[PDB]
């Protein structure tokens, strides 16, 4: 599924730019992940038409598949 990608996309974390592979989501506030996943896609209907529920549950999972918090490669040359 790519409707998870694009509500996390839509700004649920933050990954280096420079670094492909390198990511971090909001550190502090899991959830807040998907409560934002859930306020964009419930503010924007996906094609997916996906349930919120589902998606934010996908938002979470997703970003915690991502086991990212933190660009390590920032000091990677
Ligand atoms: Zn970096």
């Amino acid at each position: 599924s790519e409707a998870v990608y694009i509500a996390i996309e839509a700004g649920t974390l933050a990954e280096c730019e420079v670094h492909e592979g390198t990511y971090f989501s909001d550190s502090g506030d899991i959830s807040e992940a998907e409560e934002l996943a859930r306020e964009k896609f419930e503010k924007g209907e996906v094609s997916n038409f996906d349930d919120v529920e589902e998606l934010v549950k996908k938002v979470v999972a997703v970003c915690e598949e991502l086991g990212a918090e933190e660009c390590f490669s920032c000091d990677f040359d």
